[PDB]
């Protein structure tokens, strides 16, 4: 694996050993024969994780979320997959590894698809090796793999909303459940019915994934309510999972508004990762899996891949030359490379909005590409009145920087700045300038 040009897919089983046995034996090759390495995390949880699983080796931790006093002699990086990207777009350098490995290689958030354009484009033009790690490579058809104990998979209706009566099945039992919602929102009204119902529940998003999580190890619980952000390695010592087999999707619409399409049906490789969370322990066979949908190929046309497109137009890689798409995910958007490039001033901003401003990055580029500069927040004000963000059935109403109580209409609308009340409290935050 570990030669110039060579880009290797780890597909082995959800459980198999991927990031605990196979991971360390790579790292140690890579120590051996002086190959400058990072070590792709998608979250902080997985992180921490890894620490664990390469306790010894001589591994820099590009992270808060690892305690560790460096020696300052490893040739060896860890971070995360947002932070790789991050710092691709901004002014540091970032080594050119001859080794990169991606660790739940299967991750659509815009900064894992852009990580993988960057590295497979290394690679193609034969300067760097590279190994993707996931039971679910891009267009994956089969959402039940094997795993290391068997499965109870039965098709059953699922609840996504509170209920009375009709799902006995689902307060009957006395184990520990993970159970997969389409939205923060959709969570919320379950998580309430099954603690009215007497059940202990932690509810997991992104936003607040790294301090719940704890709560799954410090404490006893029935349930586990969570967004798919759990598909990325997420461990539990559960027994059950319930899965909706359903997901928001963002669309752009007329090149002009992104909204939240759906609930609809989630790909086979997301199928298979939710299903996955059980079914791990070869020592407890008869693990559940309770489903309620089919799979639908909800990755073409998902604003994802454009913002991936986007990200990659704004990196240098050699002169005027763009990193492609990693080729297997590349005709889930339609457009041209370089489209988004933006000019020097512009891309900062860009950058800025992403970080700092924590917007969208279909958004941020809108605001950048019209020469708006980062501070400048009068575009949240002045969209047309069907861009009027709601909060609680009433237009919500923000103090801007100049003391002026004025309803929040953004020029550009994404869905997503207002897709729940956390959302829409850092978006209020950022129209009034205080970010
Ligand atoms: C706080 C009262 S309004 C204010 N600025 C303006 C000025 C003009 C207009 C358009 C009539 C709106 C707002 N600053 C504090």
């Amino acid at each position: 694996m570990l030669k110039k040009k060579q880009l290797t897919v780890l597909d082995l089983h959800p459980g198999a050993g991927k990031t605990r046995r196979v991971l360390p034996e790579i790292v140690r090759e890579a120590i051996k024969k002086r190959l400058r390495t990072v070590i792709l995390a998608p979250t902080r949880v997985v992180a921490a994780e890894m620490e664990e699983a390469l306790r010894g080796l001589p591994v820099r931790y590009m992270t808060t979320a690892v305690n560790v006093t460096h020696s300052g002699t490893e040739i060896v990086d860890l971070m995360c997959h947002a932070t790789f990207t991050s710092r691709l777009l901004q002014p540091i350098r970032v080594p050119n590894y001859n080794l990169n490995i991606m660790d739940e290689a299967h991750f659509t958030d815009p900064s894992s698809i852009a990580a993988r354009g960057y590295i497979s484009t290394r690679v193609e033009m034969g300067e760097a090796a590279a190994i993707f790690m996931t039971a679910t490579p891009p267009g994956t058809r089969d959402a039940f793999p094997d795993s290391n104990s068997p499965i109870m998979d039965t098709e059953v209706e699922v609840p996504e909303r509170a209920w009375s009566s009709g799902f006995d099945w689902v307060t009957d039992h006395s184990g520990k459940t993970v159970w997969f919602v389409p939205s923060v929102r959709n969570g919320n009204e379950i998580a309430a019915c099954l603690t009215k119902a007497g059940k202990r529940v932690i509810q997991l998003s992104r936003k607040t994934f790294e301090t719940e999580f704890q709560k799954t190890k410090n404490q006893e619980w029935d349930f586990v309510i969570t967004t798919d952000i759990s598909e990325m390695g997420a461990n539990f010592k559960a027994d059950r999972v319930i899965d909706s087999r359903r997901c928001l999707k963002p669309v752009i619409l007329d090149g002009e508004r992104v909204i939240l399409a759906g609930p609809m049906p989630v790909t086979h490789a997301s199928a298979a990762q939710r299903r996955g969370r059980i079914g791990r322990n070869p020592n407890k066979p008869g693990d559940e899996y309770m489903y309620g949908g089919g799979c639908a190929e909800t990755d073409e046309g998902h604003a994802h891949w454009l913002e991936a497109r986007m990200l990659l137009d704004n990196i240098y890689l050699q002169d005027g030359l763009i990193a492609s798409l990693y080729r297997p995910e590349a005709d889930k958007v339609a457009a041209i490379e370089g489209e988004f490039k933006l000019r020097t001033e512009q891309r900062k901003t860009f950058v800025e909005l992403m970080k700092r401003g924590d917007l969208p990055v279909w958004l941020a580029y809108q605001v950048a590409s019209a020469g708006i500069t980062y501070t400048d927040r009068r575009w949240c004000f002045d969209g047309t009145t069907n861009n009027t963000i709601m909060e609680d059935s009433v237009p919500a109403e923000v103090w801007t920087k100049y003391g002026e109580k004025r309803v929040l209409k953004p020029r550009w609308m994404d869905a997503r700045v207002c897709s729940d009340h956390a959302a829409l409290k850092s978006f209020k935050e950022f129209a009034a300038g205080k970010r």
